[PDB]
């Protein structure tokens, strides 16, 4: 069976600890996330790829009481499916230092040549939990359809399984988002369901629908400062969302996931968006 519905098979060897998934190209990660018209996987996925090969290198689970840390991420190809790579996409899992891992994601082409599609360091740390700080008292309620007419406008186009912004509230540089799996039952097996941490990242668009022009250039997420998996998340989630400093042309924003009830269950800090 697979070890993970994004992380299907262990091909460590000699030369080290290391993964591999091949993609048909009808999976919800790529045939729900076009990016020009070509079904690309998410970056988000590729996370939560980093997640789950983490946890299974250490056993099948993260211990006592810690979370788990992705550090210093950064995409740079995006991936979909050819008859080059047949699909398959590779990590590699490495630890030069006791505790501090090394991560790289990624796959061949038409030429024979490897290309890097992501790639991160992580540990495992005691971490401290985000507080939902949200007062909706002014927010402006912001139109998820106007956000989805935007991405469009750019070139991305989410199926039903990815257009899972439910609301949106605007308060200043603040953004306040629900979010939820179209079927709840499909998040058996994940810590953290790519499509919620796609449409967590997807919320960002709340804070610029009044920068950006009617057609703006395509943004992708380029690099990650940090992500923490603190606990399993539900079904459901709270995404609050602040935007922070950047240099031009970028974006970059902070993200906190919370349950119904307020707890944090993960965090993403400078989120980094690129053209």
């Amino acid at each position: 069976e697979h070890l993970h519905p994004l992380l299907h098979r262990n091909v460590s060897d000699l030369r080290g600890l290391r993964y591999l998934s091949r993609f048909s190209g009808d999976e919800s990660v790529l045939a729900e996330h076009r990016v020009n018209g070509q079904a690309v996987l998410a970056g988000a996925a590729m996370i939560v790829m980093i997640q789950a090969a983490l946890t299974d290198a250490l056993g099948g689970a993260v211990p006592a009481g810690r979370g788990l840390v992705i550090s210093d991420l950064s995409w740079r190809q995006p991936f979909s499916v050819d008859a080059a790579n047949n699909g398959e996409l590779f990590l590699e899992l490495s630890m030069p230092a006791a505790g501090d891992y090394r991560i790289g994601i990624y796959a061949y082409d038409q030429a024979a040549q490897l290309q890097l599609h992501c790639q991160a360091r992580a540990s495992t740390a005691e971490v401290q939990a985000a507080w939902l700080d949200f007062s909706s008292l002014g927010a402006q309620v912001v139109d998820v359809e106007a956000c989805y007419q935007r991405f469009a406008a750019m070139g991305i186009e989410y199926g039903a399984g990815h257009r899972r912004l439910l609301s949106l509230v605007r308060q200043g540089d603040q953004a306040l988002a629900r979010i939820a799996l179209q079927d709840p039952a499909l998040n058996s097996g994940f810590a953290l369901h790519p499509a919620l941490l796609d449409a967590a990242m997807q919320g960002v668009m709340a804070l610029l629908l009044d920068e950006l022009e009617e057609r703006p250039a395509l943004l992708l997420p380029a690099g990650l400062g940090q992500c923490v998996l603190l606990a399993d998340c539900p079904a459901s989630l709270q995404v609050q969302i602040r935007r922070a400093p950047s240099t031009a042309p970028d974006y970059c924003f902070d993200l906190a996931l919370f349950d119904d009830q307020g707890q944090c269950c993960a965090i993403l800090n400078q989120l980094s968006f690129q053209p």
